[PDB]
């Protein structure tokens, strides 16, 4: 599916989207720059807790 990239990605933002999870925005971005914001992959952050994956996603302005 297609993706947005981060500099047009906020974590306040109401810019368009392709529908996607809305709860995992984060995850919008490329396996690159999420796991490049985040510093772990999508089976490496994903895998991390509900309440850590809500804190990491604002962290880096990704939410």
């Amino acid at each position: 599916l297609p993706a947005h990239p981060y500099d047009r990605l906020k974590t306040t933002s109401t810019d368009p989207v392709s529908d996607i999870d809305v709860t995992r925005r984060e995850a919008y971005l490329s396996s690159e720059e999420f796991k490049e914001k985040f510093g772990m992959t999508k089976e490496a952050f994903y895998k991390l807790p509900k309440w850590k994956q809500n804190k990491f996603k604002m962290a880096v302005q990704l939410f």
